């Protein structure tokens, strides 16, 4: 099953970062992921191709001009056909987490609207946007990096693109000793079950130490409860 | 005051997305922000320029090979001189928010290590990395988009790049009526103080409705307490 993502952006060439490189680049080349861009600048009619406009009420910044942006959105919606969810990315949106990625990955078509300047007219959010999403509680110069982050995250769910609430365990590769630090012997034991339990215990320990609030949201298995208790006992010596 | 950011990445051309476009592109052209990239592939010695390696303990994925990555990091550190903080980006790191952006923006030099595959050897985190940071609780195919997100966020603090804990207020531009929706008359009143209070009240209302936990962390001013009370009264009709 493939995924189609329409993007509205003043800087469509930024999207080469995901369409030309790495796992996502392969997904695009293999037609597993399609990314199509529309630029509001192409929908302007004045000589200077104006894409910003002044905010009612004054203020230091500018907003995206409504007409070119609205026309670009409508063109993207026509290209998508029916069933495409239109998303605006901003810090005022629902904060993205891996559960939200999983939800968004259920869509076969998405349209991502990338804001620049101080943002977009509130009435376009009311009339054109289905959902507002944020990649995190911080402020950027534009919505393109958030859009690409979202695309990369959801692309991992497309069948063929790739070859539990806890933080990842530590990983080791060659050499066996690096600046005096050795690989945990269990990882060289060849005992698959002991290795699985070590990695799970490490993930539980790391989540407890670094992000204890994430543990509150989990219903730990019996095995996970035991390994977490073991890790906490070792921490308390 | 300018900022220098060294980047370690297998896909340095992805960084054109921030260095060639928009506000960050201007910052680079004007020498306010410098982004310098080193690619571990350039530090390999085998015929096929191998940059991945197998994890001790088995598993489905690969890790970044230690030697090319270590050598790239050391070269970046030599180029940076003293005082450069080395950051690894992963979901196991401290979660980025605007307060964390402000902290990171105090550095004149940063080195950002971008992981690919299943990540990097834990001992390199111990021996080479000063701080681990996450852009959010979700999983991506590589650390490049997180690195670019971080760069964009901190670049906004560099003097000359640009022309309070609450969500932003709604913004409006032309036309006065859009699909039957009118601009709030206060924004056309020309009354600067009434406009300021309306925007602040809207920010308080939106934060309360969408992200009430963010309000708990704020020490509201008298004015903010009053406007929030007004907005909550209007919500309860
Ligand atoms: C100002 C404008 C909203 C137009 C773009 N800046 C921006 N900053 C942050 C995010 C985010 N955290 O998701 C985003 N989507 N966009
Ligand atoms: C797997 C590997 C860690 C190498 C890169 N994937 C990744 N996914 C997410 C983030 C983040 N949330 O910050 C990140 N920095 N990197």
């Amino acid at each position: 099953s493939h995924m189609w993502i329409g993007v509205i952006s003043l800087f469509p060439e930024m999207f080469k970062a995901i369409t030309e490189f790495g796992v996502t680049g392969r997904a695009v080349k293999h037609n597993l992921l399609k990314v199509e861009c529309w630029n509001p600048r192409d929908f302007t009619f004045d000589k200077h191709k104006t894409v910003d406009d002044r905010p009612y009420g004054g203020g230091p910044g500018m907003l995206m001009m409504v007409q070119p942006l609205r026309d670009a959105i409508h063109t993207a919606k026509a290209a998508a056909g029916e069933g495409a969810k239109v998303i605006y990315l901003s810090p005022q949106g629902r904060k993205l987490d891996q559960g939200g990625v999983t939800e968004l990955a259920q869509n076969q078509k998405l349209i991502l609207v990338c804001g620049r300047y101080e943002g977009i007219d509130e009435r376009l959010i009311q009339t054109e946007i289905d959902e507002e999403w944020s990649i995190g509680d911080y402020v950027l110069t534009g919505g393109e990096l958030p859009a690409m982050t979202l695309i990369d995250a959801v692309a991992r769910f497309i069948p063929g693109v790739l070859g539990d609430g806890l933080l990842d365990c530590p990983h080791y590769t060659r050499p066996e000793v690096l600046e005096g630090l050795t690989v945990p012997p269990v990882l060289m034991s060849g005992h698959h079950e002991e290795i699985r339990k070590w990695r799970l215990k490490q993930s539980l320990q790391r989540t407890w130490l670094r992000r204890p609030e994430l543990l509150e949201g989990l219903a730990l298995t019996d095995e996970q409860r035991k390994l977490l208790k073991e890790a906490q006992a070792e921490h308390n010596s």
